[PDB]
């Protein structure tokens, strides 16, 4: 709300200029209305009497001729100054439209794109996009202003019809009116946006919902006949070709389609699809290929033949065969939302991406999935960097460059056999989501440490001190590294704990069973950490 004031200041300026231009047009109408009555006086005086003496007739005729030439000189002057006023009106309307064009481009091409990008990022666990009531109010002011100016210009056109003065004013009005229709088309087509987009990575037969909105709908007389909006699922090639306006239905049948509703209190025109269900799908990989939900409608503005065909595209959606593949499919979505270009041709993502750029997305989605504000720290980030690029470095700035190809992210296996770097990271995400979210928030799980790295870090600690790291041995497991003096002369080796283990006994109970483990990493004792989570 710092440089939002810039927008509202420009809006007050626009309001003032349209108001004073309307006042100018009122004065011009009064001027013309008086001019035509004086011109009718000239018509009555035009061309002229009954029987009189030749002495009085000369006087009468010369007085009438005087009145006639005077009235002609008065009319030519009045017409001239009237035309001056008219061209001034056209000039002021032009100026207002130019600045309104700048403002509309500011809102539609920047702020709306910013909000849509907020939405895009929220799909990866980022901050929520927020409410469009600010953008809705802005678009209401835009529509109000431009429609009022259209009314003023058409009124000037009608006024020019009744008393035509040659000049260059008709071309000015024609040029300005075309600009008006162009602006209206841009506004109406650009403010048909998906408020809550439908949740990507969806299976067939499952009910999902999305909500689309018309930001300008409150006014502009679209609400008078709330149009029907139809949703249909189309492939990526279909979306690409449609944006180029081809013709082709690329993803079989969709269950629903609905009509818009207007909340007078909220003052919003929106379409709520609460019960859509995907029942069939046409169909490189069974899971990488992305689709999109297309919403389209058509509506009229007031009493005009002006009909707008509008369409909008959801951000890319992936269709899952069965839950087994779902864990992988989100990876695809993760890249798109993370790395979609601003003016991208539909669903085109870079294959390169630098490491810190991927780090920001991984960290964001991690804090989202584990439902905590702990998140990824620098040491964790170096751990995953050493995991991805087999490279001997323990400083983050050494990995400040480096490009993570999509393949090495999710297609090429690591030096192990884990389903690429993404599967291991999604595995730790899932194990902490379903089982160990509280222990992650509490700080008991260091996790992002290595066996030897956990070792030398843990040697000096007193006997009985443990720490839990995420196993590179198994995908979804965590292992324990412990401190005892005899240790190596003893046997004792434990298997990593996975979801299967955690389902029957749970982590706190497993640690309770092991009496020889008594301190969490630094000085924290076991009971202090796990007392509330032990099973009474």
């Amino acid at each position: 709300s710092q440089k939002h004031l810039q927008i509202n200041q420009t809006f007050e300026e626009l309001r003032l200029v349209t108001q004073d231009t309307e006042n100018e047009l009122k004065k011009l109408q009064q001027t013309q209305e008086y001019f035509i009555i004086q011109y009718q006086e000239s018509l009555r005086i035009q061309a002229p009497l009954a029987q009189l003496s030749p002495q009085e007739r000369l006087s009468r005729e010369t007085a009438l001729q005087q009145k006639q030439v005077s009235l002609e000189a008065w009319l030519q002057r009045e017409a001239q100054t009237l035309q001056q006023y008219r061209v001034e009106l056209a000039e002021k309307h032009q100026k207002t439209l130019q600045l309104l064009r700048k403002q509309q481009t500011i809102i539609l091409d920047d702020e709306l794109i910013q909000w849509k990008r907020r939405q895009q990022l929220a799909g990866n666990g980022g901050p929520p996009e927020g409410s469009l009531d600010v953008l809705q109010s802005w678009c209401e002011k835009l529509a109000e202003i431009i429609w009022q100016n259209r009314q003023q210009i058409r009124r000037a056109e009608h006024l020019c019809q009744q008393l035509p003065i040659p000049g260059p004013v008709e071309e000015m009005l024609a040029e300005v009116n075309a600009t008006i229709t162009d602006i209206i088309s841009a506004l109406v087509t650009s403010t048909f946006i998906i408020e809550k987009q439908p949740p990507q990575v969806l299976k067939t037969q499952t009910k999902f919902a999305a909500t689309v909105r018309l930001l300008v709908g409150g006014k502009l007389n679209v609400h008078m006949n709330p149009p029907q909006v139809k949703a249909t699922i189309i492939s990526e090639q279909q979306a690409k070709s449609l944006l180029k306006n081809e013709n082709t239905y690329s993803g079989e049948i969709l269950n629903n389609c609905c009509v818009m509703e207007y909340h007078q209190a909220t003052g919003t025109l929106s379409a709520h699809f609460r019960n859509m269900s995907l029942k069939r799908i046409k169909r490189e990989s069974v899971t990488e290929e992305k689709f999109t939900i297309l919403f389209e409608s058509q509506f009229s503005v007031g009493g005009n033949e002006l009909v707008f065909q509008v369409k909008t595209l959801s951000l890319p959606v992936v269709v899952i065969v069965h839950g087994s593949q779902d864990n992988n499919a989100t990876a695809t979505v993760l890249w798109d939302n993370a790395f979609a270009e601003p003016g991208r041709v539909p669903f085109a993502v870079p294959d390169k991406v630098l490491w810190p750029q991927l780090c920001e997305a991984l960290n964001m989605k991690f804090k989202a999935e584990v439902q905590s504000n702990r998140g990824l720290t620098k040491e964790n980030l170096v751990f995953l960097a050493q995991k991805l690029f087999n490279n001997s470095s323990s400083h983050l700035e050494d990995y400040s460059g480096l490009s993570v190809s999509w393949s090495q992210f999710n297609r090429e296996n690591l030096p192990g056999r884990n389903y690429t770097f993404w599967q291991w990271f999604d595995g730790v995400m899932e194990v902490l989501k379903k089982h160990l979210k509280p222990h992650w928030n509490d700080g008991a799980i260091l996790g992002f440490v290595n066996k030897q790295q956990a070792h030398d870090l843990l040697i000096n600690k007193p006997d009985g001190t443990f720490l839990l790291r995420f196993s590179d041995s198994e995908i979804g497991g965590i292992t324990i590294a412990w401190k005892f003096d005899s240790q190596e002369r003893m046997f004792w080796h434990l298997m990593p704990f996975t979801t299967r283990d955690f389902s029957i006994r749970s982590l706190a109970d497993r640690l309770g069973d092991l009496n020889y483990l008594i301190y969490v990493f630094p000085d924290r004792p076991k009971d202090e950490v796990y007392s509330k989570y032990y099973t009474p």
